[PDB]
């Protein structure tokens, strides 16, 4: 039993809710919140901008030190950093950005990072400003993640469509 509430169960291991991931993180304090990161960990907008703002920019400060030491992530890759006031840990995962021309097949590689964590609160990778089709992102998620994932979808209209079209 865990503290996630109000989610629709899609499969054995994938759950979905119309929620603001920032508000959900602050209420649940999950072990892991996933950030929709870019390779530079520049958390300017979308989910990343919102998570970073909720940490009062502490996420960005930590991220800048990470990059200065380690260099950029790979598209499809991830790193574990602090969750600050939102979670124990933040798993920064880089899905492909269609608006940069990145290969969509890398979306499966991006979701494979979730399998290193038993339970996660997450957004749909490569959705929103990353330009992929969220219905496709949900399909890849369900077909790739085997650990327990709680998906937060900010837009109610999109949430209803994802549910209504889910096979
Ligand atoms: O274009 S996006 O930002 C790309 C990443 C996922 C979507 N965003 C969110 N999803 C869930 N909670 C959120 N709180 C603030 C933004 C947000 C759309």
């Amino acid at each position: 039993v865990n503290s996630f509430s109000g989610y629709l169960k899609l499969t054995d291991n994938v759950y979905i809710k119309n929620a603001d991931i920032v508000e959900e993180a602050k209420k649940v304090k999950p072990t892991v919140v996933v950030n929709a990161a870019n390779v530079y960990l520049k958390h300017g907008g979308g989910v990343a901008g919102a998570l970073n703002k909720a940490t009062n920019n502490a996420m960005q400060v930590e991220s800048d030190d990470y990059i200065a030491t380690n260099g950029p992530l790979k598209v499809g890759g991830s790193c574990v950093l602090s969750g600050h006031n939102l979670a124990k840990h933040c798993l920064h995962v880089v899905g492909p950005n269609v608006n940069k021309g990145e290969d969509i097949q890398l979306l499966k590689s991006a979701y494979e990072n979730f399998n290193q964590h038993e339970v996660l609160l997450a957004p749909l990778l490569s959705a929103g400003i990353f330009g992929a089709d969220p219905i496709h992102s949900l399909r890849v998620c369900v077909d790739t993640v085997r650990t327990n994932v709680y998906l937060a979808v900010f837009d109610k209209n999109l949430y209803d469509k994802l549910v209504s079209s889910f096979l």
